[PDB]
């Protein structure tokens, strides 16, 4: 069921981003969807965090050049790797938040990839992607909210 | 810069244009239509759509190992696939008829019927000839003009 599985993943993406700290906290957090997704549709109305933050989401340009300034979060679709090449780019520098909506691969681009199918979801960490995002990620992560 | 919002209703605008030369051989009275797979430009057909002719288009995703698309689907907008899953999809189409259109793609000669090409200046789209010639639902061929 993919109605099913997305309201799954925007809850997997809520349990997150409840252990992630920006820097400079918004008023209200970005969320920008860039690529082909299956999952998307929840997130794409729109969320509120527990803490009363609303999360508010876009579909945007893999080339938007501006992704690094306009998104506080970016989920990631399925891109080849030049797309993949030219959005991290675009992040380089800007302290965002990526998540992949598939893990086949997460050595290289986000932060955390997902895993939809199967039982329950999943994820994997890239540390050395954690690493340098600019934003800080609680242990307790690497889903019950914070 | 690339517009993700206007390059959506082309989209749909393009989808309706091509259903027009469409005709199915028991017209439903409802089009149900399926996206499968990751789309980036599905946003807008996913809110439905309406036919010229006042017939609403019901569009709801499906995953791509749903092995009743071919009688839940009377078209199917494709996302992104592998050879091995879109086989599986085209081999639950089998035996029904389906409008198949594809997202994106590097090749249109086998499985969709159309590809969509979303890049460039205006949308344009492929006519895959074979997967049509074999196709129950039947498309008139003025629409074979419009295709580049």
């Amino acid at each position: 069921s993919i109605e099913q599985r997305s309201n799954a993943v925007s809850q997997v993406l809520l349990g997150i981003f409840s252990y992630v700290r920006w820097p400079k906290e918004p008023a209200v957090l970005q969320l920008c969807v860039v690529g082909p997704t299956e999952y998307a549709d929840g997130l794409l109305r729109g969320m509120v965090q527990a803490n009363g933050r609303r999360v508010h989401a876009e579909r945007r340009a893999v080339d938007n050049p501006d992704l690094g300034t306009l998104c506080n979060v970016i989920y990631l679709g399925v891109v080849d790797e030049r797309e993949r090449q030219q959005v991290f780019r675009s992040l380089a520098g800007h302290p965002v938040l990526s998540i992949s909506e598939r893990g086949t691969e997460c050595s290289v681009g986000s932060m955390f990839c997902l895993n939809v199918g199967g039982p329950r979801i999943t994820f994997e960490a890239n540390l050395d992607s954690i690493a340098r995002s600019g934003v800080r990620v609680h242990p307790s992560v690497l889903l019950e909210h914070h």
